[PDB]
């Protein structure tokens, strides 16, 4: 039933679909029934798809960035198995074949018909790539351990698609009149007002009189700009305040409707609280409609008018000093400002990745010279995926600028999508309309690919609880799910899961004040055995990745850390699987765990592009994922302990030693007898180059033993990712306890402590050629509302870091100075 289905919806984003009929807003009417139908049709479309084709969109390939490997294969309805000796440069088709004919000496009597799934995962190895550019292949060749592959059969693939079945005349300067406020504060109260495109004024701020702390003004605001003047994106702002400064509330409005429409005439203002003018902020009233503090307005009938259409803007921008033109296209004075503007036709034919600077000189506040530069953006070239991520900043708030940065993006293959997901997102919140380009391609991508599709409803399942999205962010997530029935009950599953792993959570915080630390594990494991838990907590897609399954909850392994928010360790198994079944999630309430997420994030960036490079550096790219109101997931890595735990030097342990110095490398000595050992300390001296470069360009502080952990194999990583960009400037930090495993565990030990530095400076050379991207992704990023990423000084922080002014010789050498300081420093 249609009816089950929104009751589902409804349960699934958290917000009964009852709630959006009832604003009685045309703007939310027109985008449910629009996308619903847009989303439905990409419904159509998937449920037709060729086996191969729902391959992709279920199952996307995870690549990578001779020799002889054992493989073993068994078919999907059979027990038995085979182990195969293939080649790494060997492709899945060779393997197959294998299969095949081994299947037909057992049987006694087409590659082509088959897929390669990795045991117990959502996970398959196809096309023509050689086994090693499959991950799942890298990551058994690192580990040692021999993959297991599953043949299933085309008949098998359609089953599963199958069964997953869904005007320029008005010359008059603008103006308002401020009719009256409402709520309480200590004074007289001033409403400041001001237009913007983006964070820059169209015209000077004018404030409108003093009056007593229900103020009535009834004053007219008049603004120094034609009303024939305003950008389609104009905005109008309002910051309401005290004066004997007292900060009360905001608000904000675009000046023009969804449907292009001029605004006239009355409107009231819900305003948002402080922490004056706030152009960045949500152009949606505040919903609690009950304490918020209300500004009425009126907007003068002008006569309806309408911004005029393309083919108007068209019609009307339609009508050697190269040198410095040249040089100042790689902040700029007035005059260079004038030379740009004057020689806009010669950007575009010869300089089109120019286009930021000329949309940054052009008078936004005068509509000839917008129609003018309008005239060029419509005949100008796509530029590449790095220039078309800085056009979707607020610095660009026209929506033509939008509409490019958009269909420039839309080369973006779904593995750079993915990396840049969590931005994309960001983005959203700049988002003056819920109709728009970046939702409906978010949308799109989405439907045509089940992995972004999941990360895309929990980025904004997880910030629900925000009343300045929630409307937005739910109704995205019902369209989705009006295009995926099937996807919609598999994360209705995985939040029956998470609204069990919250009510165990509160237990577990309530009894650890109460008993001792084996008395609430053992009251943890009874409540978990309760039938309803059993059944909500297994056999589920993990919200870290839905290719990893999370089967049987292994409740004798679950435990909690007897600290801060008390976060629960939850254990699973599978028998399909065997060992690679064997996950943990850590289930953790009480933090938000964005910045967490972000750091992790672009950890995993420098780690892709360190690999592009040729320079693996055998980083732990774990998820952490937000899920809701200060609630998240971590993914467990298994066969790891703390730096902290191990510098312990516990006695009657095959790591004890006679100085404290030795436990570190005595512990990798243990874990790595023999032979093995020397591969330890390389994976020990890669993961420390790559953290250390990593946390010096993020500026990442507080790190301490509690907080690095270390990996069987040797690899060191990052956990509790509490601070970055300097927000307690962060040196570079060594420490004589990891230089000492470096050095073999030698005082002395240039070639090995010099190899390491050469690894450092690699890893940083190659990230500073990749500088833009980070300074374009965290200026996106600047959305989220994180404290330790709300200005230009969080930003500066990353070209200081990467030293994006220097040249790489100068960068090099400032580097190096830091990386000798911190050599000093360690001891
Ligand atoms: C019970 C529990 C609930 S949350 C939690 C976290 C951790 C560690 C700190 N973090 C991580 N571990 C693995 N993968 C990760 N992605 C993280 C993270 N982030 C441990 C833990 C693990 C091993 C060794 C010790 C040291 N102990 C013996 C003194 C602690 C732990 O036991 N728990």
């Amino acid at each position: 039933v249609k009816k089950l289905i929104n009751s589902q919806i409804s349960l699934l984003i958290g917000k009964g679909l009852h709630e959006f009929d009832s604003l009685r807003d045309p703007e939310v009417n027109d985008f449910r029934t629009k996308m619903r139908q847009f989303c439905e049709e990409a419904a159509a479309h998937r449920q037709q798809l060729g086996w191969v084709e729902w391959l992709q969109y279920s199952f996307p390939l995870q690549l990578e960035p001779n020799r002889a490997l054992l493989v073993n294969v068994k078919f999907e309805g059979s027990e038995e198995s085979f182990t195969f000796q293939v080649s790494t440069k060997d492709m899945p088709l060779a393997l197959m074949a294998c299969a095949l004919r081994k299947k037909a000496t057992v049987f006694r009597q087409q590659p082509e018909e088959y897929a390669l799934q990795v045991n117990g995962r959502h996970e398959y190895l196809y096309g023509n790539y050689p086994l090693c550019h499959f991950q799942y292949i890298c990551s058994c060749l690192h580990s040692g351990l021999t993959p297991h592959l599953t043949m299933v059969h085309s008949s098998s693939i359609l089953a599963m698609r199958d069964e997953q079945s869904n005007l320029w005349s008005l010359e008059q300067p603008f103006s308002i009149e401020l009719i009256e406020g409402r709520k309480v504060n200590a004074m007289k109260l001033v409403v400041q007002a001001g237009l913007f495109h983006g964070n820059e004024m169209l015209c000077k701020t004018v404030s409108s009189s003093e009056v007593n702390v229900e103020p009535v003004w009834k004053q007219r605001l008049e603004f120094d700009i034609s009303v024939c003047d305003l950008p389609r994106m104009a905005r109008l702002c309002f910051a309401l305040y005290a004066v004997v400064d007292c900060p009360i509330a905001w608000a904000n409005l675009m000046l023009f409707d969804y449907k292009d429409q001029l605004k006239t005439g009355e409107r009231c203002l819900y305003m948002w609280p402080s922490v004056l003018l706030n152009p960045a902020g949500t152009v949606r009233g505040n919903p609690n409609t009950e304490s918020a503090a209300a500004l009425v307005i009126y907007l003068p009938e002008v006569a309806p008018v309408y911004f005029p259409a393309l083919e108007k803007i068209l019609e009307l921008g339609r009508i050697t000093e190269e040198e410095l033109r040249e040089i100042l296209e790689r902040e700029l004075y007035e005059h260079e400002k004038d030379l740009v503007w004057k020689m806009r036709h010669e950007v575009q034919e010869h300089f089109p990745e120019a286009l930021a600077r000329l949309l940054l000189v052009t008078k936004w506040n005068k509509h000839e010279d917008v129609a003018q530069m309008l005239y060029l953006l419509c005949s100008w070239p796509e530029l590449p995926v790095l220039s078309a991520l800085e056009l979707l900043d607020f610095s660009f708030p026209d929506c033509y600028v939008g509409s490019f940065a958009i269909k420039s993006l839309r080369k973006l293959t779904d593995d750079e999508l993915f990396q840049y997901l969590l931005q994309l997102v960001q983005v959203l919140k700049y988002e003056s309309y819920l109709d728009c380009e970046l939702t409906k391609f978010l949308l799109g991508r989405a439907l045509a690919n089940r992995k972004i599709g999941h990360f895309l409803f929990w980025h904004l399942r997880s910030e629900m609880h925000v009343p300045s999205v929630a409307l937005r962010f739910g109704l995205i997530m019902e369209a989705y799910c009006r295009g995926s029935t099937h996807h919609m009950k598999v994360l209705m599953k995985q939040g029956e899961a998470l609204s069990k792993l919250k009510a165990l959570n509160d237990f577990v915080k309530v009894s650890s004040q109460k008993t001792t630390k084996p008395q609430t594990k053992e009251m943890m494991h009874m409540c978990m055995r309760q039938e309803t838990y059993m059944e909500a907590l297994s056999h589920l897609q993990s919200p870290l990745d839905p290719s990893t399954l999370l089967e049987e909850v292994c409740v004798e392994q679950c435990t909690f850390m007897d600290s801060k928010m008390k976060p629960l360790w939850i254990m699973y198994s599978s028998e399909e699987a065997g060992s690679a079944g064997n996950v943990g999630i850590i289930f953790k309430n009480g933090d938000d765990l964005r910045q967490d997420m972000l750091t992790l994030q672009m950890i995993q960036l420098m780690d892709v592009l360190w690999k592009q490079e040729g320079l693996d550096l055998r980083m732990t790219p774990y998820g952490c994922l937000p899920t809701g109101d200060r609630t998240g997931l971590i993914e467990v890595v298994l066969h790891s302990d703390t730096i902290a735990n191990i510098q312990l030097n516990k006695s009657n342990m095959a790591a004890t030693a006679a100085f404290n110095k030795d436990a570190l490398l005595n512990w990798l000595k243990s874990k790595n007898p023999g032979e093995a050992l020397d591969r330890a300390i390389e994976e020990f001296t890669l993961s420390c180059a790559g953290y250390c470069v990593a946390t010096y360009v993020l500026g990442i502080g507080d790190r301490h033993s509690d907080n690095i952990m270390i990996r069987e194999s040797g690899q060191l990583f990052h956990i509790d990712f509490g601070h970055f960009l300097g927000n307690f400037r962060v040196p570079f930090i060594l420490t004589y306890d990891f230089v000492h495993v470096i050095q073999q565990g030698k005082t002395n030990n240039s070639e090995k402590f010099e190899r390491f530095r050469g690894y450092c400076e690699r890893a940083y050379t190659i990230l500073r050629r990749h500088g833009l991207l980070f300074l374009h992704l965290f200026a996106l990023m600047r959305a989220a509302g994180l404290p330790e990423l709300s200005c230009s000084k969080d930003i500066q922080y990353l070209k200081d870091s990467l030293a994006l002014g220097k040249t790489e010789e100068e960068a090099l050498k400032h580097f190096r100075v830091k990386f000798n300081e911190a050599l000093r420093e360690s001891w």
